[PDB]
RNA sequence: ACGGAAACCUUGAUUCUAACGCUACUUCUAAAUAAGCGUUA
């Protein structure tokens, strides 16, 4: 819709920042993401036995 | 008017010198601030 005419955009989800107010990518999510890559990937631990 | 009188068990002395409540030990281990959008129109 029109940012200025409705309701529009009335809250923005915030990216993630450093006391300083940049933006930085945390090396948690990363490994969250290569972790589940992993895991997906190995027979060993992508069974029934991870339920 | 007594085997009695007179006579300090007294003076000077530090329970003192030396000695680390010390040696070794990661508040550590895994962990995406992320998932679901139905039904009506």
């Amino acid at each position: 819709r029109n940012p200025n005419s409705a309701g529009a955009i009335n809250e923005v989800n915030k990216f993630i920042r450093d006391a300083f107010g940049n933006p930085y990518i945390p090396g948690s999510s990363l490994k969250g993401a290569i972790r589940t890559i992993l895991m997906n990937t190995t027979p060993k631990w992508n069974n029934e036995n991870a339920v």
